[PDB]
DNA sequence: AAAAAAAAAAAAAAAAAAAAAAATTTTTTTTTTTTTTTTTTTTT
DNA sequence: AAAAAAAAAAAAAAAAAAAAATTTTTTTTTTTTTTTTTTTTTTT
């Protein structure tokens, strides 16, 4: 009922205590569900089956079914939730009263506010309110332990201090202690004390919500003992939580304003590996069309570089790693450099992989890279902690660094990528660190070769301004020339034309998702094992191929280029899932290998090697 | 050989850690001085 | 034999003495960061 009072000390006495408690208990005992089931048994049941600790409501069945707690629950926040506390964990103990040991303690959600107010707008009319936002986290530090029933050491005559809740607003002070008299410099008991985990993140507004003239503005926030690292830093996220003032927070200081800062206890944040995927990758692996169906799903964003496509599905399946004995470092990472003249998306081709592949990073030869080649330490400026920021490859150490604009790099990044896929460790000394983070990276890189236009006449190596040793030993060279057509215009401009009217404002192969699990099966579970190829034959086809070679400026084939074959003859057998590679995995290795040695090689020198070995081209 | 560009050095300014600096009378006890009362010893 | 002086013991009151007692804030220091100058190094 109301009465003339306000809402809060209406619901601090007592006698609607016991009222909305009971009315609590009573629609999470009778609020069955939409169609009779009631929900809050099963939900309780899973929530005591993993002990969450934390159970979450919707509001608009809070409301809906019982609105007075509805309207009181913006009003003064704390003291419902500190009941409902109180009335969850009654009802849990009612369902397992083996819950007991189980935290003591339940806490509780509210989920689907209706009114959503927007950092902008957040003036005094919210203070000691409940209200729902929107954001992304642009700092989280990391989970802190927090004071939660305290005991206290009286270091005059160790008395234990008994346990003290400990309120967010001001630290908890004993007066005296009980035995010896004495206001004494107590200090806290760190075992008898049950501590509990405490985050700070910060959001703010989003751009896109941002307005035309602005700057974004940043709520900070407090999680505890449930919600501490369930929002990561860029997550979209909705944040509700008692926007609140009376802590310690104010500009009581000289030289200020009677100014007061201002948090979010947060109450819910909502940010906006598995079984029968062996079933469907291997159901789909029978098609044995699956080679060309993961050619035409990677990158179908751009148009034409089936080679690049083809190329990139090899770096990205990869070979296999091993070690024969403990003396010789042969990997399973298959590096590629695109080089291309300009506007002939290569950086597309990037973020593409970017987006694919887990465990990808970009950077750029410029410097305004995201992620940085080089690692260094320092003290990170927005925890204001002293990172060892170990560079890009490293931060890749699994999966892929994406090197965007690869032929403009300091040298700096030269030593360091040359260092990296070379050692396949990167060896940092600078402050006293003298350590080696291992890098196994999978470099993938674009190039733009000297005068803005490739030179068939010239070779790839003097061409393009990556030096010698640099270009070597990348698994794929590919060349992208931007050859004018009528037919290959036309279908460019059409593709791209369809893209921005698709892509208007107001029409608003494989998924990918399903490639990246292939990705992960087929790179980790599957080891295709080779004994099963015409050793004779590909023996044969590395004398043929460097006896032809043989020649004056002509640096011929050799066994870097063999290795790279086997690591493509692996991949594919990956590619196919197979767990034994095959003549016909031996084939396209082979073919692609080829290729990507010719257009190496120069115009007449590629025309002779291309007539000469069409065979193996052919297929 | 001199000009342009880049890298390193020098110097000022800021943020946090941890060691220093400052404030700071009132109530209870209990010994000592004084008086008082009951008794015994001595004198009229 | 009655009166009285003295003795010891008991009590009240005033003066002196006894005892009790962590917390908050400020400042130096260290350490990095940033700007701008100077220096050095690469280019035509
Ligand atoms: N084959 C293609 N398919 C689709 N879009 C393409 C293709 N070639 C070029 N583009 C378009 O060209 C534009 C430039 O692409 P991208 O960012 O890859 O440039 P680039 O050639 O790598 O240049 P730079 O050297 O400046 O990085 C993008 O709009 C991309 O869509
Ligand atoms: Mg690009
Ligand atoms: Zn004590």
């Amino acid at each position: 009922d109301l009465k003339g009072h306000s809402v809060r000390e209406w619901v601090s006495m007592a006698g609607p205590r016991l009222e909305i408690h009971h009315r609590f208990k009573n629609f999470l005992r009778t609020h069955v569900d939409s169609h009779g089931h009631n929900v809050f048994k099963e939900r309780i049941s899973d929530m005591c089956k993993e002990n969450r600790e934390s159970l979450v409501v919707n509001y608009e069945d809070l409301a809906a079914r019982e609105h007075v707690l509805a309207y009181f629950l913006p009003e003064a926040p704390a003291e419902l939730l500190q009941i409902f506390d109180e009335a969850a964990l009654e009802v849990v103990l009612a369902m397992y009263p083996k819950y007991d040991r189980i935290t003591n303690h339940i806490h509780v959600r509210i989920s689907h506010l209706p009114l959503v107010e927007e950092l902008r707008s957040l003036r005094q009319l919210h203070l000691n309110q409940l209200i729902r936002t929107s954001g992304v986290v642009t700092s989280c530090t990391g989970v802190l332990p927090q004071l939660s029933m305290v005991k206290y050491n009286c270091n005059k005559c160790n008395f234990v201090l008994g346990p003290f809740c400990q309120s967010q607003n001001q630290e908890v002070k004993p007066g005296s202690c009980p035995e010896c008299q004495s206001a004494g410099p107590f200090e806290v008991n760190m075992e008898e004390t049950i501590y509990q985990n405490y985050q700070r993140i910060r959001i703010q507004e989003s751009p896109g919500k941002v307005a035309a003239g602005r700057l974004p503005r940043s709520k900070d926030a407090i999680l505890l003992a449930d919600l501490v690292d369930s929002c990561k830093p860029g997550d979209e996220i909705e944040l509700t939580g008692i926007y609140h003032n009376n802590y310690d927070g104010s500009l009581n200081t000289a030289n200020g304003f009677p100014v007061f800062a201002t948090v979010i206890l947060a109450n819910h944040v909502a940010k906006k590996l598995t079984d029968e995927d062996v079933k469907m990758i291997t159901s789909l692996s029978k098609d044995q069309q699956i080679g060309e169906k993961i050619f035409a799903s990677i990158a179908p964003s751009i148009y034409g570089h089936e080679d690049i496509k083809r190329g990139l599905a090899l770096a990205l399946f990869g070979g296999e790693p091993k070690n024969p004995g403990g003396k010789h470092k042969v990997r399973g990472d298959i590096n590629v450099l695109l080089c291309g003249d300009p506007g002939t998306a290569k950086s597309q081709f990037l973020k593409y992989i970017e987006k694919v592949s887990s465990r990808a990073i970009f950077t750029t030869g410029q410097g305004a890279s995201a992620v940085g080649l080089t690692a260094y330490v320092q003290r990170h400026p927005v925890s204001r902690e002293w990172t060892l920021e170990a560079g890009a490859l490293v931060l890749a150490d699994r999966g892929v660094c994406l090197i965007d604009e690869f032929d403009k790099m300091n040298d700096q990044d030269r030593t360091s990528i040359h260092e990296a896929m070379e050692q396949q460790s990167i060896s940092i000394s600078k402050a006293g660190i003298v350590t080696s983070l291992q890098a196994r990276c999978t470099v993938i890189a674009a190039a733009n070769p000297i005068g803005g236009r490739y030179d068939p006449s010239l070779t790839f190596s003097e061409n393009v301004d990556l030096t010698e040793p640099i270009i070597s030993r990348f698994d794929i060279l590919c060349v992208v020339r931007d050859t004018v057509d009528p037919v290959q215009d036309e279908m460019l401009a059409r593709f791209v034309v369809g893209s921005h009217v698709r892509h208007h404002p107001s029409n608003k192969p494989l998924p990918q998702e399903v490639l990246k699990k292939y990705i992960i099966y087929a790179k980790e579970r599957v080891h295709p094992k080779l004994n099963q190829m015409d050793q004779d034959k590909v023996a044969k086809m590395y004398s043929d191929l460097r006896k032809e070679s043989m020649a004056t400026g002509s640096i011929p084939i050799t066994v870097r280029h063999i290795e790279s074959m086997i690591r493509m003859a692996e991949a594919h057998a990956r590619i196919h899932l197979r767990d034994y590679v095959i003549e016909d995995d031996v084939n396209m290795a082979i073919r692609v290998m080829l290729e990507s040695f010719i257009d190496t090689q120069k115009f007449s020198v590629m025309r002779s090697m291309r007539k000469t070995f069409a065979r193996y081209l052919s297929f």
